């Protein structure tokens, strides 16, 4: 752990589940439910991150720190954004098969997830060299 790490961990595990695009994920994607639960998990992570830095400051780099955290937050909204786009695109098919849409969502989500993980590893390092 580390609190903010454990919160980001819950965001991460929820996202790995969404990636499966199983039947329950799909029901929950056409509802606001997923981007809904994702937002809460994201907000929890940034909250705990904020508190961690405040605490850390009790024991250039700052600027690099704010930006690394900013990337994290933006990766999470890019994920939510893409998940919103799939819903509309599904609505747009008016009933047609969503199989193709899903293969392409999965490919894209994987890349968005790879960026998130690389930015989280980076924020983690900044925090250290500043730990």
């Amino acid at each position: 752990g580390q609190r903010w790490e454990l919160a980001l961990g819950r965001f991460w595990d929820y996202l790995r589940w969404v990636q499966t695009l199983s039947e329950q994920v799909q029901e929950e994607l056409l509802s606001s439910q997923v981007t809904q639960e994702l937002r809460a998990l994201m907000d929890e992570t940034m909250k705990e991150l904020k508190a961690y830095k405040s605490e850390l400051e009790e024991q250039r780099l700052s600027k690099e720190l704010q930006a690394a955290q900013a990337r994290l937050g933006a990766d999470m909204e890019d994920v939510c954004g893409r998940l919103v786009q799939y819903r509309g695109e599904v609505q747009a098919m008016l009933g047609q098969s969503t199989e193709e849409l899903r293969v392409r969502l999965a490919s894209h989500l994987r890349k968005l997830r790879k960026r998130l993980l690389r930015d989280a590893d980076a924020l983690q390092k900044c925090l250290a060299v500043y730990q």
